[PDB]
């Protein structure tokens, strides 16, 4: 029925039938409740492609799309590592890793906000630089954002899962390729695939380019053991036509966007599904 649902279900099926278990190893993740080792079944190097003729969102279950966009704005627009700023918006998906100072360390927003790029005699951050270059230097083969700063990896509460993106301007179309080193297919993935396609749509609007291709790459593609049952259910559910994403046409500046500027139209989906989070 939809591009995302079809690709998503297939990858999940693959992991459940040919995934490799890590039950014999001392994994880093522990279950939220009992605190016991959280293991997974996994595969490596998986890719999802979208032509952008549809909005990449799952319909086999209820996706907290509003929360996804809020997190995106927290990282890319606000460029803050303050879990508190996020709580303000009513999101607590990052509360579990909040540090003593209320932040998640020198990660995510902190990296995108660092003024380490020389533009015109002044320093700008990765986001400002990318916005300028996409307009004044489309053909560049260096349109990259990097959350994986090797120098501050030790100062991050949790190293980024979706740590990089590369943009291509070809034929007046803006293409986006993002990569996740580690992807929790049940929880994070649905959030990641959607929130980044939204970022593509935002950047495209403020730069004046048509929508290009959208590619999502995954390194370690896994599914935690306790999620199998619900996913098996989710996969058998029916799917509905993808919804339409309305973005305020008025906004011309990237930093002018607000959660209210996004509206999902006709988003039909299955019932919500609970998935325990491994910390
Ligand atoms: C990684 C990342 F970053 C993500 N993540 C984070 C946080 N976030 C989140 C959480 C949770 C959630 C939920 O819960 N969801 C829900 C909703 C409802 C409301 O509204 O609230 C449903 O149901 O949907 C969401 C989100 C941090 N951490 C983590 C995460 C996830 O996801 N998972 C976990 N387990 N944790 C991204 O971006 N992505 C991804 O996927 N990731 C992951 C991968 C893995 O698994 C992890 C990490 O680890 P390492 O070992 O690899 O490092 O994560």
């Amino acid at each position: 029925m939809t591009q995302f649902d079809k690709q998503y279900n297939s990858i999940i099926k693959d992991i459940i039938n040919n995934g490799i278990s890590d039950e014999e190893f001392d994994v880093r993740t522990k279950w939220d409740s009992d605190g016991t080792p959280a293991h997974t079944l996994s595969v490596i190097s998986k890719q999802m492609r979208f032509d952008n003729s549809e909005v990449p969102i799952l319909t086999t279950k209820k996706v907290a799309w509003k929360t996804a966009i809020k997190e995106l704005l927290w990282i890319w627009q606000l460029k803050s590592n303050d879990v508190n700023d996020l709580n303000m918006m009513g999101v607590h998906i990052w509360d579990q890793w909040k540090q003593e100072d209320g932040t998640i360390g020198h990660a995510y927003g902190f990296q995108l906000g660092k003024k380490n790029r020389s533009l015109n005699g002044e320093k700008v951050d990765q986001v400002d630089y990318l916005l300028h270059q996409l307009k004044n230097n489309p053909s560049s083969r260096r349109h990259i954002t990097m959350l994986w700063n090797p120098d501050e990896l030790d100062a991050m509460a949790l190293t980024p899962c979706v740590y990089e993106t590369q943009w291509y301007v070809k034929h007046g179309k803006l293409h986006l390729e993002v990569r996740a080193r580690s992807n929790d297919m049940a929880l994070g993935n649905p959030f990641n695939v959607f929130q980044y396609n939204v970022l593509q749509r935002m950047i495209a609007q403020v730069t004046g380019y048509e929508l290009g291709e959208y590619i999502f790459n995954i390194g370690d593609c896994h599914v935690y053991t306790r999620h199998i049952d619900n996913l098996k259910i989710q996969m058998e559910r029916e799917q509905f036509e993808a919804p339409e994403l309305w973005i305020n046409p008025e906004v011309k500046d990237f930093y002018d966007f607000t959660i209210d500027d996004f509206k999902l139209i006709n988003y039909k989906h299955g019932d919500k599904l609970l998935f325990e989070v491994a910390v």
